[PDB]
């Protein structure tokens, strides 16, 4: 039975830059999620450090960890949508609306201090012109062959946090947990 | 609940020019589906007027509204068959046989002036190389993002019509009956 | 089957100045929500952003996000009272009462930092010489046209916020859920 | 009712040649399945000697039948691994080791002179970049259009075959179960 | 399981002439059906573009398309007989009366614009002189082979048409219901 | 949940020498199991190419793939016996007598070309002095640090061959059916 559910996780960090704007306006970024970043090259015969063939990612978990304290003026108000296609919001620095207020996948962030996190289900890209992705379904969900450095991008989540007269930092933890199947291991002897 | 369920439609007229030859000939054509007509683009920040970010085309309805009176001569039989792979009959004014005659899919289209419509389920083009499509299951079926003009074909119907002494004239509705994901309105301020 | 219910949102800022008086006083504003802030013009052929003919406003949601720190000093109490008949407290810098506290539909809003929002049914402004509104019932809720400038005024909430020794800043959110009628969508051809 | 499920077979030599050396070691090869090898082209206005449109293989065996005798020396153990992602072992004359051993898929095949056989479902390349392949779901199987020359591989098998002093011969049969949709049969005149 | 069941179609012109005669006449012919027309001629190595060795016609669909318009005057009364054992009515231009009126295989064709057809189980002609057939079992049904240009005839239908002071066109598509046995194959090399 | 059962493998060959002596003998010869056989070093960060830090042996599998002809002369008779404190028969290239052969646990080994298999749970070598080592409980057993080079050994087996004129060659798979705990996997940045 090849099947094997674990967990992997990176952090990240990602800031908010002090505006010197007062009307209310956003900062608008993206997440794309490849496991190149989760699975370190292996060594040896064994091409990477996790002995398996294929992978599914089957949810991804985003936690948004604030650096800033809960005495910080000058709150705000962003937003987090989940993006199935690939199709983003262009990056910003400062946008006069909220772009993902709107879609149906949106969450709400407090800022700066509160904690957020999203839990999904992301989607491999497959065709960058297509731009087709699979519904939720765990068993029809398509397998992908585990490659060294080509593996493809998942594309996950948007984010449009509001701008504040102070610095808004983030620890961004993402936690994917992937299925694994066919264990590969390779034994050559000495 | 992004989910939205509508009906398009838009219409085309299309001609079987009259011929001189005897035996009966049958005339060969192919309809392809792309949402690029049934979609208008939009305008402002929204790039096209419906405001989703996702469809998938849940079923095609290809009506054929004749234009000729019922007191015309020279009636003749044609042929409608589905066709999921964009594997079409060769494009023909007068071919000896009806080529579109044995497929599993074909319906009988009287002519010159009886009303003939095909209700089916398309299937896009994601790649022309191995040209594979999806079985039908409501649930599993690929989910594909909105493009501005860039959106794929769907791949549904070849028509093979007997010539006639006289020109044969239909008004074809096609109704994509679609189902629209993730309400992505965009509201800029003013 | 045209009913379609989305939510509209927006953002915008309000701020009560901070004042020198010492007794109490309480600043009075009101909030009218008019849809031609949710609906973006159209481009094209379509005039509205959202294809549909009529609409109705179901529940109006006001959230109001404190700008404030938790350890702001010199922190008060005030009223949010829902206001229908479009029947407003004349705006006020400092008003020696709070005049909205003996409304049957106060609720209170503790300042600064403290989040508050009021969800209730609003009424459009049909005439502003008799200023009647209907019941609370669904079912016979007045449809209204969707028009591109011309939309009428939905009018809610009444607020009146104790002034304090600094700045008390909000983000007010106002989420309209919508009920939407009659798929409008134009095409014209290429 | 198009569907017609057929069996499709073939047989090609496959041979392990002798070699000196005395430590154990394995030859690797590795098995594709296309199914222009099974189906022969048609002639006249039919393309396919097989009058369909669309095919999908269901189950793949494969036979091996050694050519060897019950009483030649020098036995070995190889192993026979089956490979969905065309991701395979480099082809090699002589690896210290054997490479499949520890695939889950793995199965034993003793040598010179034992019968071996594997039997599961293949899988079409439809992406070299990304190498993607469906779940085991015979509803949900994609639906391949069937084409002259170009019809796609499906990747099952890889081998490991231990070396010997002696020659080893097998005939190795490939039956493939097929699923055909779509009688498309042309019938000219005369 | 060989058994595949099919339905294989074409499709002939024919033609009554329009005749200066008043007192009523009929003009008689035949129709014998046999597969040669159906299968068209395979190529490479493999005879037949069906890939079976044995035949047996199921059933047979006779279809009369008209040509005439519903405003054509002059109409007539026809008859159609089916005709087992390949003793047919002499072909005639114009008989005095109708000769298949009396089978009691006759149904009745009205002329000229009405639709007719006749569906029933057709014959092989196993010796002309003798002129044998099997009762319509389905179990008991004598299997042929099915042969490249050789393949025997089944003997369906008599018509006897009314003459007319205008031309009488029918379109007359033929469609048999075949069950094929014995997958037969060939796939050489390369 | 760390636990993962996996199964490893790895294949040595091992000969017995003719001997000229008629009368019969045993050549007796041991066998240990550890797990640096197994599994490779990895590379990276990440010390050993299974990222788990604890094992447990569940349970050792050791074929016996002889590489003689089934037409090979002057057979004989062997004995495997199970050795769980690490107290072997010293290795001997032939004993007048079969030592293993009243052990409580052993089975016999025709010879030369049959196969045998034993399948036991291996006990590790914690003290050389002390040997001692627990009752097989799957609850109860040992958990052991996966280590890279330094693992402990493992003692499973004896065995006595009986000495022949010729060469008796075997192929020895030897499959452990472990179970690893604790998922430690490392992904250093970039």
């Amino acid at each position: 039975n090849g099947i094997f559910n674990t967990r992997l996780s990176r952090t990240f960090g990602y800031t908010v830059k002090a505006t010197t704007v007062r009307t209310p306006s956003w900062a608008v970024d993206m997440m794309r999620f490849n496991i190149n970043d989760f699975v370190p090259p292996g060594g040896g015969t064994n091409k990477i450090s996790i002995p398996f063939e294929y992978y599914r990612i089957r949810k991804v978990k985003v936690e948004f960890w604030p650096c800033s304290p809960i005495t910080q003026g000058d709150r705000g108000v962003g937003s987090t949508a989940v993006i199935l296609d690939d199709n983003f919001v262009t990056k910003a620095t400062a946008l006069t609306y909220d772009p993902y207020v709107n879609y149906s996948s949106r969450h709400t962030i407090p800022q700066p201090f509160s904690y957020h996190s999203r839990y999904f289900t992301p989607k491999p890209v497959l065709d960058s012109t297509i731009d087709y992705f699979q519904p939720n379904n765990k068993r029809n969900q398509l397998w992908l062959r585990l490659q060294t450095s080509a593996n493809v991008d998942h594309v996950g989540l948007g984010t449009a946090f509001e701008n504040s007269k102070y610095d808004q930092d983030y620890n961004i933890r993402v936690t994917m947990y992937v299925q694994f199947r066919e264990f590969n291991l390779k034994d050559p002897p000495l």
